[PDB]
C-alpha cells in the first residue's frame, strides 16, 4: 500500500507514534517519506546481503527474519514479510521495539540526515488527527 | 465485520464524528452498540418492508436505494450495500446527513430511547483516542 501523507499520519498517531520516546509524529511521517516514499512494501537489499523491509525500511541484520540474511537475529519476532502488509501494526510495534534501544530515531539513517533538527511539523499540517 | 467498542470509537474518531453537531463521540458508539451491536453486516427488515443497513441501521426508506423498497428514496446517493462493508466511511458519510437534516440523533430509535440522556462518555472509557 502506498500511503497519502496524512492519512499515514493519522494510522501512525491511532497505533500511538505521537511522542513515542519523545518523538512527535512529524518525525515518523518525515522518516516514512525518505526510507520508503510511503510504501508498505518498499524492500531493499544492503550490502551486507540484509534487506531492508517496509514503510520504515527494517533491516533483517537485527529485527526480523527473512531466511537469508546468515548471523542475523530477530529482535522483534517476526518474519520480515510482515512489515509489508498495508496494516502497518507489525512496522509500528518493531519501530518502538527499535526507537526505544538507546539510539532513538537516529537507527534510521534517512531520519538522522533528512528529519532530525528541520520542521517536522510540516508533514503533518493540512491533516486532520 | 464486528468491531470491538474501543476500535469502533477511534474508527469513529477518525471519521470525524466526535463532536458532529455537538454530538460526543461516545452518542455515536452507544447508537451502533444498540442499532447493530457493532457489527457492519447487521440488517433488519421493518414492517414497511424497507430494511435497515450497517452498524447504524439506515433505512432504505429514505437514505440508500436496495431496489425493493418501492416509492423510497435514496438521500444518500448510495446503494445500501455500501453500508456493510468493513470500512464505515459509506456509513459515516451517510449518518453526517442524517443527523443534519433536522432532528438529530432522534433518528435513531435506539438512541434516543438507550442512549440520550444518559452517561454516554462510559462508551469510549478505557479507549485510546
Ligand atoms: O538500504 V539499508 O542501507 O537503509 O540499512
Ligand atoms: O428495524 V428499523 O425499525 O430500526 O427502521
Ligand atoms: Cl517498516
Ligand atoms: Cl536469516
Ligand atoms: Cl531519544
Ligand atoms: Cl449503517
Ligand atoms: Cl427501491
Ligand atoms: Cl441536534
Ligand atoms: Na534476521
Ligand atoms: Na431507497
Amino acid at each position: 500500500k502506498v500511503f497519502g501523507r496524512c492519512e499515514l499520519a493519522a494510522a501512525m498517531k491511532r497505533h500511538g507514534l505521537d511522542n513515542y520516546r519523545g518523538y512527535s509524529l512529524g518525525n515518523w511521517v518525515c522518516a516514512a517519506k525518505f526510507e520508503s516514499n510511503f510504501n508498505t512494501q518498499a524492500t531493499n537489499r544492503n550490502t551486507d546481503g540484509s534487506t531492508d523491509y517496509g514503510i520504515l525500511q527494517i533491516n533483517s541484520r537485527w529485527w526480523c527474519n527473512d531466511g537469508r540474511t546468515p548471523g542475523s537475529r530477530n529482535l522483534c519476532n517476526i518474519p520480515c514479510s510482515a512489515l509489508l502488509s498495508s496494516d502497518i501494526t507489525a512496522s509500528v510495534n518493531c519501530a518502538k521495539k527499535i526507537v526505544s534501544d538507546g539510539n532513538g530515531m537516529n537507527a534510521w539513517v534517512a531520519w538522522r540526515n533528512r528529519c532530525k533538527g528541520t520542521d517536522v511539523q510540516a508533514w503533518i499540517r493540512g491533516c486532520r488527527l
